[PDB]
C-alpha cells in the first residue's frame, strides 16, 4: 500500500485508489473539544507510525444553512435532512475534525518535489469539509498534462466552533479560530509533505466561496507575513469567487450581538465565565444554540453569524483597508467570479418585493450606512428587473420586483465587485482574473454561485479548462498559459486598463473580456467599503 | 407480536409499532418478473404460514422523472442520485414488488370490523411506491377522533412496467397493468382484511395524483360494476387532485409511439415478436431503456410516457364520455385540489418564452386540437402574467413570460376543471369539494401539486383537518361532516349552484367558496375534452 514518512519519522500508510493514492483523515491538531473550544488549534503531539488513513474523517460541526431563532418549515426540513440516520452515515460530524487529506498520483515517490494545491473548502463559513471537493478530476488532469500536482485538503473548524466572536473571545487572544486551523494546515505541510511527495515551496492555496475569502485572509494574515521557519508557507493563490471579507472587528456590534444569542441560547446566560459555560456544555447543546442564530439561506443571508473579523492581532484591520495599504503576502494570484454569484442568496429575501421594503432590508444588513449612502446604492442597483442578476436576462426571472436587484448587491459586494477592489489595490504579483458565463439562460439562477465546483470536481464542462487545466498550470508554472489553452489569458492590471482582462468562459468555450461593468455600483460599494461591513 | 389469520387460514406477525400495529410486505400476486411482465397480475399461490411482515418491500422500478432519448445534465443528475448506493439501500426497487401493507390502530383484533382506507399512491405512473406515504398520521388521528381505521397500502407497477401500451399490448388484453393491480390487491383487501380488524364492507379508496386518478379509474372501471364475489369492492371514494386520465386509447397514437421508443431502445427492434423479446431483456435493459423515454418532468411534462389509457376492455372508453354517460359505481366522493398544481410542471418548458413557442408547445402536447381550439385556449389563459398559477401573485413568479400560463393551463386540464368536469356530471352520489389556498405566498410554487401529502402524513398543518379528520369521518360514516369541523363543508351539486360549494384552506384554518373561477378556460378545455388528450 501506499506509505509515506512523516517529518517525526512515523510511517503511515494509504490508499491506492488506483486512479490516485490517497492519505485521508490525517489529525493535524488536538481535538479541540471541551476546554479546547474556540481556542487556537493545539499541534497533534502524539505518534502515527504504522497508522492508516484510508477514508475521509468526519466533518467539523454543521450548521443548519436555514438555522435561525425563528421557526420555519426551511429550517425544519433541513433540520430533520441533517438529523437522519442516512445523513449521519455518509456525512458524519463531529468536534474532533481537525485532518488533512493529501491525494497525489499514482506511483508518486517520497522526492517526487511535485507542486502542491492546497485546497480550503467553503460553506458559508458554516458548512463544508473536505470530504464533498473530490480532488480526483484535478489530479488525474494534471497527470494528463504532464504536470502532476498533489492535492491538499485540510479540515478547519466553522461556524460558532471555529469563527465565535464578541468581546470575551476577542479579549482572550481567540478570534478566527477556524483560519488558525487553515494555517496549523499550512504549517503542517510546510513540514510534512516531502515524505509524500510534494515540494513545500511550490504550494497555491487554492478556495471557493469561503475558502476563496480565506485564501485572501491568508495574504493579509500577520499584515501579510507567511514566512514559517524562514519560508514562505505558500507562492501562489487561487480566488474562486470571493476577496476580503466585509466584516466589522471581533469585538464589533454583530459579533457581540450574536455571541450573546448563542450563549443565552446554550444555557449560558447566567455566568460571570461564559466562555468556561460554553467550554462545559453538551456538544449537542452547542449545536442546537448555533442552529438557534441564523444560517446563510436565512433571511439574514450573507450578513453571516459566523465569519472571519478584524482581531487586532492576525487580521490587523479591515481588510479593505489592509489591502488598500499593501498588508499583504507578495505572491501572484488568480482571482475571478461566476457571473450570478448573488442569485441563490437573494432567494432568501422573498418577501421583499417593494421599494420600500428593499431599503429596509439593506438597511438591516448594512447598519453603517447612512441614508445618502442607502440612496445612492439603490441608484446604482435600480429596481428596474432587466438590470439585476441573472444579468442580460430581460424581464425573465423575476421572481419579485426585488429579486434580481437583491441579487446583484449581494453578488457584487460579497465577490464580484470585491475582486475588481482586490485586483485594482494589490500589487503583490502578477494577476489574472476571469469571469463565467458558463450556464447563461438558466433560469432563475443564471451562472450560479459555485457552479464552478461541478466543473472542478464533478463533471467536465467548458469551464473545467480554467478550474482544472489552467489553475494546475499556474501552481506548476506560475503562469496559466503553460496550458496551452485556445484563449491567451491576458494578465489584469486593473479595472481602467485599454485592453481586454478577463478571461470568460460561456458554454461554447472560452473569450476575454473586459472588468469595467456595472461601475456606478462599484462606486456605491466601494468609495467607503467599511460602510456596508456586517 | 401482532397477528392476523389469512382467508386460506395462514396465520401470519406483524410488527408492534407502538403508536400501530404494522403487516408490511405482504405478497398480493406471483412476481410478474420475465414472461409474466406486462400482463395482468396472477393472484399469488403460495403460503404465507408463520411468516413475518415488519418492514417494507422494494418499490417497483421508478422511471426517472427527468428520463427522455435527449441527453441533458437533469436527467444524469437524477440518475446518479437514484442509482447511488445510498438511495438503493433506502428504497429498493424491484420488478418483483406487488406486496400490500396494512396498518391498524394499537390493540386492534380480528373481528374489530374497521373501516379500511385504502391509500393509491400517485407518482405519475411512473415513480412512488407505499413506504414514502406514512399511514401513522391517519391511523393516530382516527383513534383521537373516536373513528379508528385501518390504513391499507398496495402496491403496483409503474411505467413501462404498468402501463406500456400500442397495438400488441392491446392485442393481448394487456393494458393497464399497474391499474390491475390495484384491482388485485383490492380483491385481496376484501377476502382477507377482516382477520386484521377491517370490515371488507366498509373500503374507501382514496389516493394523490395518479393515485387520485386511479381511483376515478376504479369508479369507471368494468363500466361502473365495482363488484367481487357480487360486493362492492369499495363505498365511496376521495380523489386529492386528478380525476379522468385524458387519454386516447391503448392503441392510439403515443401509447404506440411511446412502446416503439421503448422497444427500439431495448434492442428488440428487429423482433417480430416484440413482447416475447421486451420479456427477455435482463431488468437492467428495461430499466435503460424507460429511461430513454420522457419522464414527467422532463419537456414533454404532463403528457405523460405511461398513463392509464381506455383499453375498450376493463376502461371501455374516453374516460370523459364514461363519466357523461354514467358508467361508473354508484358511491359517494370527495374530491379536490391544490390551488397551484400546475406550478411544478410548468417549470419543465422555461426555454418557452414568447406566444409563438407557447402555441407551439401547446400543439405539440395537444396533437388532436385545432388552431380554433389552440386559438380559444389561448384567448382563455392569456399571457397577461397576473392571470397564470401561482394564482392572483400579480406580477410576481415570471420567471418567464409564459410560465404561470403554462403551469395555469397544465393544472387545469389535468387536475382542476377535470374535477369541475367530474363533479358537473356524476350523479353516483354524494359529492363534497375542497380547494387548498394553504401555501399562498409561497415563491413559485404557491399551493403546489402533492403539498397535502405534507400535511396528510408528515406534519400538522391547517389542512390537516381535512386530509386526515374529515377523510376519516367520511370514511366512517360517508359524511365529512361527522369529524365536527369548524366550518360546515356543503354538498357540491353543480358548478352553477347558488351558494357556496368549496371547502377551502388557507393557512388559518377553513372557510367556504365557490367553484365559479376560470369558467373561459373550463369551456377553452372542456367543450370537447378529447381534442385535448393525449
Ligand atoms: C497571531 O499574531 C500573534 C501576535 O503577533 C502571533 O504571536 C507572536 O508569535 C511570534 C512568533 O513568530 C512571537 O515571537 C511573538 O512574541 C508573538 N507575539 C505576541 C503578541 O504574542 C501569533 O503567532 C499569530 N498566530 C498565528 C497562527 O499566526
Ligand atoms: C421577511 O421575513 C423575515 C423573516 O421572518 C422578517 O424578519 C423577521 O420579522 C420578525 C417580525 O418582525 C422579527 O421578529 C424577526 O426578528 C425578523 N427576522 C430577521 C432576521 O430580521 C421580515 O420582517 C420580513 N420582511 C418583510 C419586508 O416583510
Ligand atoms: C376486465 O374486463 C374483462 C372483460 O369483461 C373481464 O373478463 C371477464 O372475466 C370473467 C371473470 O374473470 C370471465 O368469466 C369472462 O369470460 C371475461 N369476459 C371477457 C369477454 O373477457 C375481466 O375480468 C376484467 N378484469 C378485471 C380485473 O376486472
Ligand atoms: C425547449 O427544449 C426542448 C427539449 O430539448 C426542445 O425540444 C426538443 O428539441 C430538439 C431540437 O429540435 C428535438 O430534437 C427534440 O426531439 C425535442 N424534444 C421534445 C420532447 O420535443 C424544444 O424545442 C425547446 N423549445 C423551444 C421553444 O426552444
Ligand atoms: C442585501 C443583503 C446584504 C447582506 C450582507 C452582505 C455583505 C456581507 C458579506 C459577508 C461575506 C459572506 C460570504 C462569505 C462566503 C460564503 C457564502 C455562502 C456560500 C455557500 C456555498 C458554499 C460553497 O459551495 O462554497
Ligand atoms: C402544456 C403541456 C400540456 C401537457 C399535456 C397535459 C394533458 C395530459 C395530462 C395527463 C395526466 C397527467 C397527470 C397524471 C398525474 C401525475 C402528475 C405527476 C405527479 C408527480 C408527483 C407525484 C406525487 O407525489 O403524487
Amino acid at each position: 500500500a501506499p506509505t509515506a514518512k512523516l517529518a517525526n519519522g512515523d510511517t503511515i500508510t494509504g490508499l491506492n485508489a488506483i486512479i490516485n493514492e490517497a492519505f485521508l483523515g490525517i489529525p493535524f491538531a488536538e481535538p479541540p473539544v471541551g476546554n479546547l473550544r474556540f481556542k487556537d488549534p493545539v499541534p497533534y503531539s502524539g505518534s502515527l507510525n504504522g497508522q492508516k488513513f484510508t477514508s475521509y474523517g468526519p466533518s467539523c460541526m454543521q450548521q443548519n444553512p436555514e438555522g435561525t431563532f425563528e421557526e420555519n418549515l426551511g429550517k425544519t426540513a433541513l433540520d430533520l435532512v441533517m438529523q437522519s440516520k442516512v445523513f449521519q452515515a455518509v456525512l458524519p460530524q463531529s468536534e474532533d475534525c481537525l485532518t488533512i487529506n493529501v491525494v497525489r498520483p499514482p506511483g508518486t515517490k517520497a522526492g517526487a518535489n511535485l507542486p502542491v494545491m492546497l485546497w480550503i473548502f467553503g460553506g458559508g463559513f458554516e458548512i463544508g469539509s473536505p470530504t464533498i471537493f473530490p480532488p480526483a478530476q484535478m489530479v488525474t488532469k494534471s497527470v494528463l498534462m504532464g504536470k502532476p500536482i498533489i492535492h491538499v485538503a485540510v479540515n478547519y473548524r466553522v461556524a460558532s466552533w471555529g469563527f465565535l466572536a464578541g468581546d470575551d473571545i476577542k479579549a482572550e487572544g481567540s478570534g478566527n479560530a477556524g483560519l488558525k486551523d487553515q494555517r496549523l494546515g499550512m504549517q503542517w505541510v510546510a513540514d510534512n509533505i516531502a515524505g509524500f511527495g510534494g515540494d513545500p515551496s511550490k504550494v497555491t492555496i487554492f478556495g471557493e466561496s469561503a475558502g476563496s475569502m480565506s485564501v485572501l485572509c491568508h495574504l493579509i494574515w500577520n499584515d501579510g507575513d507567511n514566512t514559517y521557519k524562514g519560508k514562505p508557507l505558500f507562492r501562489a493563490g487561487i480566488m474562486q469567487s470571493g476577496a476580503m471579507v466585509p466584516s466589522d472587528p471581533v469585538d464589533g456590534t454583530y459579533g457581540n450581538e450574536i455571541y450573546d444569542l448563542f450563549v443565552s441560547s446554550a444555557g449560558c446566560g447566567s455566568a460571570s465565565d461564559k466562555l468556561a459555560c460554553l467550554r462545559s456544555a453538551s456538544s449537542d447543546t452547542l449545536l442546537d444554540a448555533t442552529n438557534n442564530t441564523p444560517g446563510f439561506l436565512a433571511y439574514s443571508s450573507l450578513r453571516l453569524s459566523y465569519l472571519p473579523r478584524p482581531d487586532g492581532k492576525n487580521i490587523t484591520d479591515d481588510m479593505y483597508k489592509l489591502v488598500r495599504d499593501g498588508k499583504y503576502a507578495s505572491v501572484p494570484v488568480i482571482i475571478g467570479d461566476q457571473n450570478d454569484e448573488g442569485t441563490i442568496f437573494g432567494l432568501s429575501s422573498l418577501n421583499v418585493t417593494t421599494n420600500a421594503q428593499a431599503r429596509a432590508y439593506f438597511k438591516q444588513s448594512f447598519i453603517h450606512a447612512s441614508d445618502a449612502e442607502i440612496d445612492t446604492l439603490m441608484a446604482a442597483y435600480p429596481q428596474d428587473i432587466t438590470q439585476g442578476s441573472p444579468f442580460d436576462t430581460g424581464i425573465f426571472n423575476a421572481i419579485t420586483p426585488q429579486f434580481k436587484r437583491i441579487s446583484a448587491v449581494l453578488g457584487d459586494l460579497a465577490f464580484i465587485h470585491a475582486r475588481r477592489y482586490f485586483l485594482n489595490h494589490f500589487q503583490g504579483g502578477t494577476k489574472y482574473s476571469f469571469l463565467s458565463k458558463q450556464l447563461s439562460g438558466l433560469p432563475i439562477m443564471g451562472t450560479f454561485h459555485a457552479n464552478d465546483i461541478v466543473w472542478q470536481d464533478y463533471l467536465l464542462g467548458s469551464g473545467s479548462v480554467i478550474y482544472n487545466n489552467a489553475f494546475i498550470a499556474f501552481a506548476t508554472d506560475l503562469d496559466p498559459n503553460t496550458a496551452g489553452l485556445l484563449v491567451n489569458w491576458p494578465k489584469y492590471t486593473s479595472s481602467s486598463q485599454s485592453g481586454n482582462n478577463l478571461m470568460m468562459i460561456n458554454a461554447l468555450g472560452l473569450y476575454t473580456g473586459k472588468d469595467n461593468f456595472r461601475t456606478a455600483g462599484y462606486d456605491a460599494l466601494m468609495t467607503n467599503p467599511s460602510s456596508f461591513f456586517v
